[PDB]
C-alpha cells in the first residue's frame, strides 16, 4: 500500500525524533528533512486508517485558486479550518489590530496569482497586478514540457511581516516525462497529525486538475518534508491509528470537461470507493 | 562511507533514468526527487573519487556573501567558473545586448542580501535596500533557535526574465537542536558531473561558517533534488568515477575565530586529509 510510508514517518518521528519547543507553547517531537512519494496514477492519496475531511480538502483548494484571503469566505461554504489565525484575538496578538476579522494577508492564494502585487487590505482589486504563477506553470506544460523551471513559489520574503501564519507548502515544482505529469513539494513545516494528511490531499488534487486541463496522466507525488513534528498532545490518537489496517485508496473522477483551472466547480469531482476507519479526534495547536 | 550516497545516485540515474531533452540541446538522463544526508559532525563533503576545485568552491562563496553579480569578479580571483553565462554571445542570446559582460544579473548574492531591491546594473549601489536574507537567519539562530521559518530563498518570479541562468538551488532552511545547527537544500535542477559535487561542498562550508558565528555544532546537511540530470556527454566519464574507491572525507579547520560573516577571508579556511583521486575533465553544457 502507499499509505505506509505516511503511517512509517509517524512511526519514526514517534521512535527517533526529540523533543522540541514552539511558537505555540505545546510541546512536539521533530525530525528534519524526510521524503515520502505517493503515486497518482489510477488512484488518490485520501487517508484510510482515519476520515479526512475531503469537503474541506477541495473547498480550500478551490479557496486558493480564487486567490482569496478572506478566512470568512472558506466559512461561509462551510470550511473553518482557517478561522482560528484570523480570529480577532490571533489577529491583534500580532499588532495587526486595524484589520477586520479574516483577513489572513498576502497568503497562498494571492502570492500565487499576485507575486509582485502590493498588499493592501483583503477586499481589494488586485487583478492584472503581480505575476500569476498558478498561469504562468500551467502554459509552459502545455508549450515546453522539458522546462526545469516550472516553479510556483508562496514564500515572499519581502511580505513574511504581513502574513498571520506563513506558507507551510513553500514551494512546488511540477515535471512532465512520456504524457505524464508529476509535482513535488517542499513544506517546510508539518503537523504529522492535522495538517499534512490535508496536504497531500490537496496536492494530489491540484495535480490531477492540472493534468486534465492540459490532457496528460497523473504520475508522482513527491512530499519532502522540513520540521516534520508530532505535538505531544497528539501522541496518544496517532498511537491509534497506527493499529489501524489500510483498505485500499479511492479513486477520484472529474465528470466533465473543462479548460481553465478557474472554471473548476465543487460539483465537477466525485470521489468512488472511500471506506476509512473511523474519525480520530486532534486539537489544534494555535 | 558517505560519498556512497552520492555514486549510487550516479549509479541509479545510470540503469532507471529516462532520456530527455533540455535547452543546451545536449542530451540528459533524468529522474525526479531525489535525496541524500550528508553527516558534517568531524569531516567535511569534499567527493574524493575525483579532485574538486575547492578554490572555486570557497572564491564563489564568499563571493555569493559578498552580494556580487559581475562574473568579472569572481574571474579575477581565477574562478571562472561563471564567465560562461556572463559572456557576451550568451547574453546577447537573451535580449541583454545593452548589458556590459559579466552581469548576472538578479542573482544569488542579490537576491540572498537584497530581496525586495529593484535590479538595475551590475554596478549600482544596493546598499539599506532589499531585504537580508542572510543576516535574518544568522539573528533568529542567535535569538529564537526553535523558529521553523528560518529560511533563505532565491527563487524570485518576478526577477526571473532579467536572470541570465537561474537559481539551481533554490532554497534553504536551517533547523537547531541540541547544540547543533543543519541545514536542508531544494536544487530544482542538477548537474551531476560538474555542479553538484561543487554544491554540496558550497553547502556544508556556508553551514560550517553559520555555526562558528553562533557558536554551534554542524550537524546534518539535506539535499534534496528536483530534476537530477547526468549529460549524455558525461557518461564515459562518471562510468570511471564509479569505479574508484573512497578515501576518508577530509577535515576543514577555521583558524581565526570571526563574528560577522563579512569578515570572512580565504585565509580564514584550510583543509587538511584531503587524497583525491586523479580529476576527471568533463565539458559543460552552455
Ligand atoms: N498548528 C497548526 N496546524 C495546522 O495544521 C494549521 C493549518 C492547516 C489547516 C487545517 C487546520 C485544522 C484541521 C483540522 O482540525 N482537521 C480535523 C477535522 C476538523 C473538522 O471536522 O472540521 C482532522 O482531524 O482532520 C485541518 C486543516 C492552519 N493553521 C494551522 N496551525
Ligand atoms: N550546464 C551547466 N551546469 C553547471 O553546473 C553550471 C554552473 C555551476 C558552476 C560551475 C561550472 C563549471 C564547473 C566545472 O567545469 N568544474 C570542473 C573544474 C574546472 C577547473 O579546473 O577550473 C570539474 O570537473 O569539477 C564547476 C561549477 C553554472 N552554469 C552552469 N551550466
Ligand atoms: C501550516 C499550514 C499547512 O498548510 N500545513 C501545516 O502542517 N501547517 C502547520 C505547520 C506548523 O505545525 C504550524 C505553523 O507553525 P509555524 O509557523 O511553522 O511555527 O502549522
Ligand atoms: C545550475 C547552477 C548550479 O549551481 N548548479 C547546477 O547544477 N546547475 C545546473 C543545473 C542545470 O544542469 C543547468 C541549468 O539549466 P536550467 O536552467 O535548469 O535549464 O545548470
Amino acid at each position: 500500500h502507499g499509505e505506509l510510508q505516511y503511517l512509517g514517518q509517524i512511526q519514526h518521528i514517534l521512535r527517533c525524533g526529540v523533543e522540541k519547543d514552539d511558537r505555540t507553547g505545546t510541546g512536539t517531537l521533530s525530525v528534519f528533512g524526510m521524503q515520502a512519494r505517493y503515486s497518482l496514477r489510477d488512484e488518490f492519496p485520501l487517508l484510510t486508517t482515519k476520515r479526512v475531511f475531503w469537503k474541506g480538502v477541495l473547498e480550500e483548494l478551490l479557496w486558493f485558486i480564487k486567490g482569496s484571503t478572506n478566512a470568512k469566505e472558506l466559512s461561509s461554504k462551510g470550511v473553518k479550518i482557517w478561522d482560528a489565525n484570523g480570529s480577532r484575538d490571533f489577529l491583534d496578538s500580532l499588532g495587526f489590530s486595524t484589520r477586520e476579522e479574516g483577513d489572513l494577508g498576502p497568503v497562498y492564494g494571492f502570492q500565487w496569482r499576485h507575486f509582485g502585487a502590493e498588499y493592501r487590505d483583503m477586499e481589494s482589486d488586485y487583478s492584472g497586478q503581480g505575476v500569476d504563477q498558478l498561469q504562468r506553470v500551467i502554459d509552459t506544460i502545455k508549450t515546453n514540457p522539458d522546462d526545469r523551471r516550472i516553479i510556483m513559489c508562496a514564500w515572499n520574503p519581502r511580505d513574511l511581516p504581513l502574513m498571520a501564519l506563513p506558507p507551510c507548502h513553500a514551494l512546488c515544482q511540477f515535471y512532465v516525462v512520456n504524457s505524464e505529469l508529476s509535482c513535488q513539494l517542499y513544506q517546510r513545516s508539518g503537523d504529522m497529525g492535522l495538517g499534512v494528511p490535508f496536504n497531500i490531499a490537496s496536492y494530489a488534487l491540484l495535480t490531477y486538475m492540472i493534468a486534465h486541463i492540459t490532457g496528460l496522466k497523473p504520475g508522482d507525488f513527491i512530499h519532502t518534508l522540513g520540521d516534520a513534528h508530532i505535538y505531544l498532545n497528539h501522541i496518544e490518537p496517532l498511537k491509534i491509528q497506527l493499529q489501524r489496517e489500510p483498505r485500499p485508496f479511492p479513486k477520484l473522477r472529474i465528470l466533465r470537461k473543462v479548460e481553465k483551472i478557474d472554471d473548476f466547480k465543487a460539483e465537477d469531482f466525485q470521489i468512488e470507493g472511500y471506506n476509512p476507519h473511523p474519525t480520530i479526534k486532534m486539537e489544534m495547536a494555535v
